[PDB]
């Protein structure tokens, strides 16, 4: 009923980050009971401002102030730079409030590294369990990232060939146009490994990766996605040079306006990558073998995030007659902005002999933006939101999740730190540097695009 | 190499050419060995001839005529072009004579090919006798059987489809499918076919040669490599594997229906019967539940269904695929239909896919879904491609080479053992047909035959 | 580090009292429950006859298996220190937690490596995917019974005096529902005063599709692995072979079968009795042989879950003779499905 | 032939049919010119082709064992299988018909249709019915399955071998094997991908004719630890003129903390000798007689069967004729040439001998 932000009149929050929370609920969904407590340097009534400052000691205990039930619950995000977060934890404490269940909602990056992160929720941990927690994936809340568990076991198509043999690889990638989302000086702070792979791609391999559970359980569904994470191939120095590929932002035409460098947009030297491409493997007796080709980058060609499952040839193609060449299977899911799932086969091309058969592929093609067009455009925040107030929510990570998440991130940058690898400069607009060919092009694999 | 042609005056060779011709007459595939050459009972020259044919298209048309009573117009056709095939459209009365001539003259040979389209039979009796009096004088190897369907190139694409595609084979089986559902279906009566109709009955018409190749080609088992000889063999082992229907399993598996008189197209149309001017039990619609036993089919129930007078004319291919082993959206608010592929063969040349999907919203009480089809359009992707007129490739196969589209003794054994084992059980029963009204999908006891079982019929409604 | 004894509990409100007061002062890491089945060296193959070969895992399904069988049939009775029967019957300590750990084992997908956790959550999810036999269910899918007087012996009651509502014999058709699983009835037996001692699985497949060889004497057996756990560890398979013969009536066939008995072979291997590999687990790692706080959550919850059923059909386990086989009423729960306790017969 | 008095004496009529047991063939034309002479007489019905092996009771079940479970078809396919290895060897010198011996070989005689057919029954698919031309239907397209071993594949693909000795026993100049082995492959959605490993030999130190089918490896190891490693699992089968059959699996072996985790591979054993030894025990050639009067009998091989081994077998010989390539001398019983263990230790395979006996320390 409370969610808290320290620099609401400064920067970000003072022009257009505070709708996000008002135009959610203000003619979506409907909320009534609501205490925002804020503080900085319907529910229209609830927003009232506050003042707070870590620097003085005495300055905690004379806050005392608590807006709403203690029956309640206390969801907060600290927004501040690293070691003030220690100061203000106390805070809800003056209040008092950790008892009821309580929300403890955290749409946060979470840190850097795992001793980072879990610095983080070991102190977290203390005041409030691990029911209570209750941590935010945006996109675990996109409805086409939802649909992915309607889609392999609502229907009996697929099951039959998640293992190895039913596919050679699979291809995942986020497509970003544009790297000004305002976050300069606070990329370089994560960079697109923590920004963008560690959770919500890994969250989306999982969904691609794992086994069904019996049910449509909460704790069902979670505990089954930490088995990915922990069955990743680790990637070390010895691996990461021939699994990984680091790219940045550089200077081309793009959107049709012209741009400028990465380096030259924070204005000193910079190595953050702002795109990446990694080659990794899945290990859990389901998967051996299959390679998962993921990547992400901004100031890229099109943003368009889809996933690519390229299945396995057929043993013998029987209409060798010098026209038979068959092009591999692919189930193509499209998540933004269309929503667009397609699957492509081949079909006898109308005609009569030229000494074989002469045939094309051909897509089966299924579009979920045009089909349900009365439907609604709920935001994800608006899915989310009910789920904390609900008493067991979904669509939350857990620290296994988190946990499982970052040992693989960790393990892939140092073995770039302890193997020196400084990232590739691409023209805004070119799709990437053109390592990334080579990585997939020395297994036979390429990156789909359009024609 | 060679070619000759019977019949050229009859509104059957001339109406497929029409609409062909205009849009081609560049063409000129044919090698030069072979030549225009045509045979009607018509006083056209040569030169007279090649003038009634420009309309229908000079350059390699030879003339000549023949009588069908006198063996003596027959050396007309000895003194015409011949260098160091043959199509006969005819009645059953001069179909011997016509084969008389052709030994006479010489025109009867290791070398010559035949090519039949009309009816070839009516029991084994008759297919075995009818192909004896030919196989006497010709072999397998110089007659090759037309099939009208086989030759449409959405058919030819349930190889490729089938075969050139690994999605469709993991599931290919008794496991995999639930059903198997095959409709054929005619808006139009018969019209000027009657007293042609009533001696074959719809089963002759269109179960015993057309849906019976299309049930093979679903599940027929690949070749090792695509030729006539090894995709036509396994292709007979699917009709030889059928089930036979015997009187006990006959009442059970099918229904016989004869269109009444009711409405087409708007109008009031009238009954079979009616229009016969005798009372007649032939059966102008059927529908049959078939089974074919083999290691991979055992156990998947196929439906066969083809009607006139029905209300809408298409031909489609459904196949049910297995429910999910378990409803992970249980506890309500999931239903979970099980995935279907539809190809449409006519009028519109389409096949799609029937893939679950969360219906957009919240999951509140229960995963709520919806059922949506991966649609895909033949006819539009191949815009720059020709149109629906036929009878194609089938003619680069004569200068060429074996047919994979003719027809084979044995499957035709095979296929008047399973059609001839019918009639005979309903004749043992005394099986009257069922009456239906035009335009009601057939009689509705052909319902139960689907519906005591649990299955349903696919419409786009 | 502390270990518990088999008598955990009665119910549920036992095993989660005497654990959550545990569970209090200790945690799960440090606390062992003890089963005495999970420690043989028949249990720890069964495992490695799964996932360490590649033969089975093709059919381990709904569509490969038609029926599993696991029997645990005993020729003594409870003598020297009889109360636990009184106080909790013979559900609750060979089911509970002996026979549903053997259920486990045969039902659970492969975790991705070897450690403790990813190994028992596995067999976690299976007890949860256990379909919960409730209310007037319990009648016609179990079948209860008595060793009554016979061979001296005398029955448990005609040795006893009070009248006890109480079975020492009991049968179910069980059912695993998960995608892998959904259609399989999983038949659970065990009982005292029977005819004889050999505790072991049968999995029997589904019938090949179709027969080519089924005309005249086309009698085509099914084929089913055979394992047995206690006291002898033998895993069998049942094949179809021709009879050499010669034959003018169709095809001749006989049901034999590929024979292994792993203690002939694994002399050895020390042979011990189960415990004294146990005592390592606790004094040098991570327990796998040991229960889970949630494994025994939905033990009980599916142990219980009975109870309600038959106290409120109020029902009475049915009379076997001593040697009777167990009750003749256990026959049908699977005669009237056509199925039949299976015998080497 | 001298069938010539049969037609000359009027007996090639519909009364009668007939059997023969021939060397009918040393290249296909010379079948199909006994074929063609004898179908100038008679009808493939009344002519029957005779094939010792295929009459051999336990060669009898090699389909019932395929057809008659559902336990193996699952795996039999490329993803299924990895590789089969079909040995027949012999015990005896090269002389019960030396002279004869030569012209033919053991590729001809032994491998052109005995063991072949072993190759029919093993890459065929299920019939509709059991019949007698369904079975030979779905062999005939084995043996066209059969990839034509290439004039550029013959030196990787074959090796050939002598008796250390033939030359020292025959006189004239001999190119002569006495061993062969060669790496076969079906090229059929079920088998496309599987090396077909057939050896046979008569200058080997031993007797008992055997097919083994290792199944592939499996996807991911949970057990990773020291001590433990799976080998493949394996059909074996022995049917002359021992009837013995197990199967590969891997059994735990109990330890308590030594040598890290325990696993044995142990077999499943089974010898239908000893189960039938109170039954027939009689020779391959009995039924074969009674099957042709009055009847349709399956157990004879057919001119196509018999034209698609002589044309799978004229294409090596032209081949590796071509390849001039002359049979290697291997001194009396060291189980073949020197090279034939590289046409699989080479692709990692090794030829498969029983793990007693073939063990050391």
């Amino acid at each position: 009923s409370t969610m808290i932000l320290f620099g609401s009149t400064g920067d970000l929050s003072q022009r257009m980050l505070l709708p996000s929370l008002y135009g959610l609920d203000a003619d979506g969904l409907l909320a009534d009971d609501l205490r925002i407590v804020c503080t900085s340097r319907k529910f229209l009534n609830k927003l009232f401002y506050a003042t707070v400052d870590i620097t003085d000691p005495t300055q905690f205990g004379k806050i005392a102030d608590l807006c709403g039930p203690v029956e309640k619950g206390i969801a907060i995000y600290l927004s501040t730079s690293p070691s003030l977060f220690e100061g203000a934890i106390a805070g809800l404490k003056q209040a008092g409030l950790a008892g009821p269940t309580s929300r403890l909602a955290l749409e946060k990056p979470l840190g850097q590294d795992l001793a980072s992160s879990d610095h983080i929720n070991d102190a977290v941990l203390k005041v409030f369990s691990e029911k209570q927690v209750y941590r935010i994936d945006h996109y675990l809340g996109k409805e086409t990232v939802q649909n992915l568990l309607t889609l392999r076991f609502g229907n009996a198509l697929f099951e039959p060939l998640w293992n190895s043999k039913g596919i050679d690889h699979v291809q995942i990638s986020v497509a970003e146009t544009v790297g000004l989302e305002g976050r300069i000086g606070y990329f370089d702070s994560s960079g697109s490994l923590r920004d963008m792979v560690q959770s919500h791609i890994l969250q989306l391999v999982a969904l691609v990766a794992m086994e069904p559970p019996a049910h449509m359980e909460a704790n069902a569904v979670r505990d089954e996605k930490v088995k990915v994470f922990r069955a990743l191939r680790p990637i070390n120095n010895d691996t990461v040079i021939t699994h990984t590929v680091t790219g940045q932002y550089g200077a081309g035409v793009s959107g049709g306006k012209e741009v400028a460098g990465y380096i030259d947009e924070l204005g000193q030297p910079s190595d953050t990558e702002t795109f990446v491409a990694i080659k990794a493997h899945v290990d859990n007796w389901r998967w051996h073998g299959v390679p998962f080709y993921i990547r992400t980058g901004k100031r890229l060609p099109a943003r368009r995030s889809e996933i690519v499952v390229q299945f396995k040839p057929v043993p013998h193609s029987i209409f060798s007659s010098s026209g038979g060449i068959l092009q591999p299977n692919k189930l193509r899911i499209v998540l933004q902005p269309d929503e667009t799932i397609q699957i492509s086969i081949m079909v006898k091309e109308p005609g009569l002999d030229r000494n074989g058969a002469h045939m094309r592929e051909v897509w089966l093609d299924l579009s979920l933006t045009d089909v349900f067009k009365d439907r609604k455009r709920r935001i994800a925040y608006e899915r989310l939101m009910l789920d904390l107030i609900e008493g067991d929510a979904t669509l939350f990570v857990r620290r296994d999740e988190v946990e499982a998440q970052w040992i693989w991130i960790d393990g892939i940058r140092e073995g770039w730190k302890a193997n020196s690898m400084k990232p590739k400069t691409y023209v805004s607009g070119t799709w990437g540097p053109i390592t990334a060919i080579a990585l997939v092009e020395r297994d036979g694999v390429t990156w789909y695009d359009l024609e």
